[PDB]
C-alpha cells in the first residue's frame, strides 16, 4: 500500500507514535517519506546482505527475521514480511522498540540526514488528526 502522506500521519498517531520518546509526528512522516515514499512494500538490500523492509525500511541484521541474513537478530520478535504489510501495526511497533534502543531516531540515518533538525511540521500541515 501507498499512503497518503496525511493518511499515514493518521494512521502513526491512531498507533500512537505521536511524541512517542519525544518525536513529533512530523519526525516520523518524514523519516517514512525518505526511507520508504510511503510504500509498506519498500525493500532495499544492504552490503551486509541483510535488507530493509517497510515504510520505515526497518533492518534484518537486529529486528526483524527473513531467513537470509546470517548472524542475526529477530528483536521485534516478527517475519519480515509483516513489516510489508497495507496495515502499520508490525512497523510502528517495532519502530518503538527501535527508538527507544539508545540513539532515538538517529537509527534511521536518511532521518538524520534529511529530517533532523528541518521543519518537519510542515510533514503534517493540512492534515486533519
Amino acid at each position: 500500500k501507498v499512503f497518503g502522506r496525511c493518511e499515514l500521519a493518521a494512521a502513526m498517531k491512531r498507533h500512537g507514535l505521536d511524541n512517542y520518546r519525544g518525536y513529533s509526528l512530523g519526525n516520523w512522516v518524514c523519516a517514512a517519506k525518505f526511507e520508504s515514499n510511503f510504500n509498506t512494500q519498500a525493500t532495499n538490500r544492504n552490503t551486509d546482505g541483510s535488507t530493509d523492509y517497510g515504510i520505515l525500511q526497518i533492518n534484518s541484521r537486529w529486528w526483524c527475521n527473513d531467513g537470509r541474513t546470517p548472524g542475526s537478530r529477530n528483536l521485534c520478535n516478527i517475519p519480515c514480511s509483516a513489516l510489508l504489510s497495507s496495515d502499520i501495526t508490525a512497523s510502528v511497533n517495532c519502530a518503538k522498540k527501535i527508538v527507544s534502543d539508545g540513539n532515538g531516531m538517529n537509527a534511521w540515518v536518511a532521518w538524520r540526514n534529511r529530517c533532523k533538525g528541518t521543519d518537519v511540521q510542515a510533514w503534517i500541515r493540512g492534515c486533519r488528526l
